[PDB]
């Protein structure tokens, strides 16, 4: 099932019982994130392009689940992920991030996140388990991946390209050479992966990681 906004710029698709994928368009470019419905509120993985879209996304999910968004995990310091940091902070939403992401955010003129995530961080919201992992430099110097151990679902972010993507994207701030090693670190860490969510594009499987390594070759 998929719910959208009149405009069409924002949609939320269900992956399973308490896991949904949110997608917003930034001529227009899509960006994926996750919406986690827990017994203690909603938790998002990444916000949106800007404050207008981010606020809209929040209003949408809060209305649907009749709960508040309590936390957001920021996977890197680019607009498509930290675009609405100001909205989150004025709503009492905790914006988790690594210390590195926090400093790059400041440096990119964005209000900065908590900078609390370590290389390996395990968070539990109600009964929903979430693990954050920094695999090394790649698409960006600070990119991290998110893992849901109860579903073996991996949020790759922009470290992972979708099946039909033939372009790596903006590599001005990327570490192309290191990117491959970082993806290998993810593969070595998570042996049995089911679904993989790309920065943008359709949800796939481990094949997406191999596809990205192929592009980097
Ligand atoms: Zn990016």
């Amino acid at each position: 099932t998929v719910i959208k906004n009149e405009t069409g710029t924002i949609s939320i698709s269900q992956l399973n019982k308490n896991v949904w994928v949110h997608t917003e368009l930034g001529e227009a470019v899509p960006s994926n994130g996750l919406v986690l419905n827990t017994s203690k509120g909603l938790v998002l993985v990444d916000s949106s392009w800007d404050d207008k879209l981010t606020k809209e996304l929040i209003e949408m999910v809060e209305k649907k689940f009749q709960k508040r968004v309590t936390d957001v995990i920021i996977t890197h310091a680019h607009a498509d992920c930290i675009g609405g940091i100001k909205t989150l902070k004025e709503r009492g939403i905790k914006a988790h991030s690594t210390a590195l992401t926090a400093e790059l955010a400041k440096k990119n003129g964005y209000e900065e996140p908590l900078g609390d995530l370590q290389t390996v961080t395990n968070l539990k919201f109600g009964n929903m388990k979430v693990e954050t992992f920094y695999p090394g430099k790649g698409h960006t110097e600070d990119n991290i991946v998110v893992w849901l151990p109860q579903y073996n679902i991996l949020v790759g972010g922009c470290l992972v390209k979708s099946t039909s993507a033939k372009d790596l994207g903006n590599v001005a701030d990327a570490y192309v050479n290191e990117w491959s090693t970082s993806i290998e670190n993810v593969l070595k860490r998570y042996r049995n992966i089911n679904a993989v969510v790309p920065g943008h594009g359709e949800v796939g499987d481990k094949g997406l990681l191999l596809h990205t390594l192929d592009l980097l070759k």
